[PDB]
């Protein structure tokens, strides 16, 4: 067991290995409190972050499970991994906090679409490493369902990870009006008219490569249903074949109240883009998800030729999340987090 020390930061506790020093305030939300740290064992400079009220209901104890199983398994240069995670705590019946630690961050993808003039071969490159990132992420059947540019790490070399995984965590609030945390999202998952997919994650990249190569938001809707006529006005409104997949009758009943609209000449949307770039949109932003193409196929998609590695897109190791199905106390869901802490072997 490490030695811990003590202090008060901007009113709150924190009590950390002697290893983390030089701690400072990055900023704070519901879900914890973040300092910017020294580690002396690494040489990195980290984020450490202390979780708020981690087991103060059956939803918050299963959401703190949830968040350190999926920062435990992730291990691939193109995501987020877990660099240490720790408790004070000298045994179960005293197990109150929990903090996380992971490389800190400099620029997201928001900084550079902004204020960078990007060639064709700097969004190849990116949209190749959210690509390759993504292989790995479906390959252990996980579904991302936040991906947007402030949830996309850079540095000075255009090296990218992916970062804050979808925990469930966004209200209806969060969604509301014009807001860039529902730009990015599929217009059957938005209007919750399908139960989340893998092929989700596809129309986000799709919306993140389209702001790469204009410099402009896709789809900024000022609401739902806004939004919703900006996405039919480009792809076209949905054919018999899709209307059949759709299960609940108030959902066809409102697609059939508008007018039936074609698909758009991406050429004349995109224009100057390079074909291949125009080819593999056409190829994620498709209204049925089960036409979409797959990040595994993608990756095998001309326009990455210059970057495309078969021996080096690797796939994940299996991921049991049958625990999601799974009627639990509190203290069950604590001692399960508390096992989870006390085994975690750090990288080399
Ligand atoms: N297969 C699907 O993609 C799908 C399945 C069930 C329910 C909805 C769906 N997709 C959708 C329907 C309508 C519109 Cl406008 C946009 C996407
Ligand atoms: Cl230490
Ligand atoms: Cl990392
Ligand atoms: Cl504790
Ligand atoms: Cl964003
Ligand atoms: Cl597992
Ligand atoms: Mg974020």
């Amino acid at each position: 067991r490490p030695t811990f020390y003590r202090q008060e930061l901007n009113k709150t506790i924190w009590e950390v290995p002697e290893r983390y020093q030089n701690l400072s305030p990055v900023g704070s939300g519901a879900y914890g409190s973040v300092c910017a740290a020294f580690d002396t064992k690494t040489g990195h400079r980290v984020a450490v972050k202390k979780l708020s009220r981690p087991f103060q209901s059956i939803i918050h104890a299963k959401r703190t499970y949830r968040e350190l199983r999926l920062l435990k398994h992730m291990k691939h240069e193109n995501v987020i991994g877990l660099l240490d995670v720790f408790t004070p705590a000298r045994s179960l019946e005293e197990f109150n906090d929990v903090y996380l630690v992971t490389h800190l961050m400099g620029a997201d993808l928001n900084n550079i679409v902004k204020c960078q003039k990007l060639t064709d071969d700097h969004v190849q490159f990116l949209i190749y490493q959210i690509l390759r990132g993504l292989k790995y992420i479906h390959s252990a059947d996980i579904i991302h369902r936040d991906l947007k540019p402030s949830n996309l790490a850079v540095n000075e070399d255009c090296e990218l990870k992916i970062l804050d995984f979808g925990l469930a965590r966004h209200t209806d609030d969060e969604m509301t009006g014009y807001v860039a945390t529902r730009w990015y999202r599929a217009p059957e998952i938005m209007l919750n008219w399908m139960h989340y997919n893998q092929t989700v994650d596809i129309w986000s990249v799709g919306c993140i490569m389209a702001e790469l190569l204009t410099g402009r938001t896709l789809f900024p809707g000022t609401d739902h249903i806004d939004q919703l006529k900006l996405i039919l006005r480009l792809v076209g409104t949905p054919g018999a074949e899709l209307l059949k997949k759709i299960s609940s009758e108030s959902a066809r009943n409102y697609i059939q109240s508008l007018a039936q609209m074609p698909k758009m000449n991406f050429a004349n949307v995109f224009i100057g883009a390079n074909p291949l770039a125009v080819d593999l949109l056409e190829k994620m932003l498709v209204l049925d998800s089960d036409k979409r193409i797959t990040a595994a196929q993608a990756l095998a998609h001309a326009y990455f030729a210059q970057y495309h590695d078969p021996d080096d897109e690797p796939v994940a190791d299996p991921y049991d999340q049958s625990f999601e199905s799974r009627d639990l106390l509190i203290d069950e869901w604590k001692s399960l987090t508390y096992d989870e802490v006390i085994s975690f072997v750090p990288p080399p």
